[PDB]
């Protein structure tokens, strides 16, 4: 019914890519975190992923109404960590970048006034802007207690 | 309980890996058949990325159970098809590729006497065939009927 703009397509196909890799990566963690004993840690990163699932679904809805195509894209590698900071610093690194590329897309989509594109868009960051909050306090606290006294505060 | 072989790990990790992929893309190519009206493809696509899922499970377990470390590893693009033909031709390429790298592992794993991972992967590539042996099938129809005679009978 309506071919929408091909740099929003282009983006919306960039910010799906981001959301992939973002729920490859949470399912892994979440996986090691649970092998660890860490109920609290894995629970959060488990609903991460499937949150970010549901954003992907958004995406991937929201090209086809625009008649455009699904796209990836090289996704590139992956951070696993190797210990619970490692872990987190690697989630945040990625999350910041994953917000970093909403809010240019957010921008172009208002500047070409596809407001719908825009709103799912700022809608999603805000979900973003809250996992990088937590994400950067438990950091905070790894920092300021210690990775073991953080840990068995956990356990 | 028991470190395990370096190299088994490596390659559960290579395979890993390409269970993600194998996720992600028949997630997105489900996706893409059923806005297209074909629940049959949607299906069959979609049950896959299901069992896909559940075979990454069986790895991130393994790796665990070894003393391992989940670590991707570069994933590597990711060829969403832009007709059905090209998605299942994709498709193919990647489970055949899959599948190779199966066979190879399971050579090594029992080489050193790993037979848990061995028949572990093994289990995975009977897997790996059936949904091989689909795809070939269809894509033969496709030449043998021409893609628009093969949807139709579809819907
Ligand atoms: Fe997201
Ligand atoms: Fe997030
Ligand atoms: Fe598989
Ligand atoms: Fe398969």
């Amino acid at each position: 019914a309506m071919k929408g703009d091909t740099k929003v397509i282009n983006y919306l196909n960039k910010l799906l890519g981001n959301e992939l890799v973002a729920i490859n990566q949470y399912f892994l963690h979440a996986r090691m975190f649970k092998n660890w004993g860490l109920k609290r840690l894995n629970d959060v990163e488990y609903r991460e992923s499937i949150d970010e699932m549901k954003h992907a679904d958004r995406y991937i809805e929201r090209i086809l109404f625009l008649e455009g195509l699904p796209n990836l894209q090289d996704l590139g590698k992956l951070n696993i960590g190797e210990d619970v900071e490692e872990m987190l610093r690697s989630d945040l690194a990625l999350e910041l970048d994953g917000a970093k590329n909403l809010r240019e897309a957010i921008g172009y989509a208002d500047s070409v006034r596809d407001y719908v594109s825009r709103d799912m868009m700022i809608e999603i960051l805000r979900d973003e802007e809250g996992h990088i909050d937590w994400l950067e306090t438990e950091l905070d606290l790894i920092q300021k207690m210690g990775l073991q006294n953080y840990l068995q505060a956990q356990i």
